[PDB]
């Protein structure tokens, strides 16, 4: 698949899907890249997006939740690595939902491809 | 003016910017619409996005720091408001800054245009 | 496999992808979604965006090339299906290219999912 | 304001907005940054993307039509600048429009910050 699914060893690009709360019908996911062994964030390396899509049980279809863009990697008039701002790719997506089901996120490096990862959302 | 800056009394729509976090030179902040008058989120009727702005003190130009789509709003093939899934407008972007700077918010409400929120990140 | 590849009789989801221009590697690439049968394009139902990748033949990886969201779906403040302004859902990406190679491209119906087109650019 | 609205000299940020066709209740505008003199699109300096918004006459609120992004600036496993692969900043937003109105382009160069565009569509 264009998707890749497996962490090489140094350096991490699968998005993390954590479900921090999922209950009284609503939802919290945060969803990262190299939570614990971070991921370069350099002009010329990075770390572009994720995007989180959940599957209720019973739904045909899934749905797009959201999309978190990281924009800033240090770029500025002085050259790249100089503007002090880097956008760490970590997002927090709240919504509502009345269903378990499957949750599968997208992620993009801008110099290794696209990824995926999988987390089971069990709605109390 | 086409960014709008202040609510009216019954829907709320200016993005409401607040620093969670600041420590180890990463910056934690939370972008809202509603986040006390929830404005609704209905398939007709919802806040789509908030992009976050901010620019070190001294900076000669503002840099993005990110973007969030929220995505569902209840469409299914069963109808307007039938998947149960709703995104609720709410991000949290996470970012290394150096420096005291300026935060600027826009967000988008599909039928009620583009607003704009401010605040002050002080570093020190 | 959450990324769909064959259309339905009635209803067409598959980005389809065409090579306007290839020539000394400036390349136009148009991608739409029910070009010939159109797609619903409602309040409740309708494409949402489009996004194409790229991988010159040698690269290890993909690259995406951009995204196109179609952000007007008639809605306003007398109702659904009243603003008179709806986006369709067909963008052209404009780049450079050196090598030939691979062009993937996906999109995404708020109501029928994930969907995906492939085709070559050979330059 | 955030909002820069007139180019310097040696380099064009100002999105400039062409109506390319206008029959049968379609219209088509094109939104390019640089199309007479480019900016630079380098791994360091690139337009990241432009959005366009349309505001019919006597509609109370504008609506964004979409939004392009300009994703690949070179960066490879080789170091910047070595891919081959860029996108160019122009963009074509095909939508239905029943009446005449304003266009506003915004566009954000990743060291120069945002810019804005304007324009009338004249539909008789
Ligand atoms: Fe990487
Ligand atoms: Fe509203
Ligand atoms: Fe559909
Ligand atoms: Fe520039």
């Amino acid at each position: 698949e264009l998707f890749q699914t497996a962490d090489w060893k140094k350096e991490k690009h699968v998005p993390v899907i954590e479900v921090l709360r999922a209950e009284g019908g609503v939802v919290e996911v945060k969803v990262s890249v190299g939570k614990e062994i971070p991921h370069p964030n350099t002009t010329e390396h990075h770390i572009a997006w994720i995007e989180l899509v959940f599957q209720p049980e019973g739904s045909k279809f899934p749905y797009v939740v959201g999309r978190a863009e990281f924009a800033a990697h240090g770029a500025s008039v002085d050259g790249p690595n100089t503007s002090g701002v880097y956008t760490d790719p970590v997002a927090v997506f709240a919504f509502k939902a009345e269903k378990s089901g499957k949750l599968t996120a997208f992620s993009y490096c801008n110099i290794h491809g696209l990824w995926m990862g999988e987390a089971t959302l069990s709605l109390e």
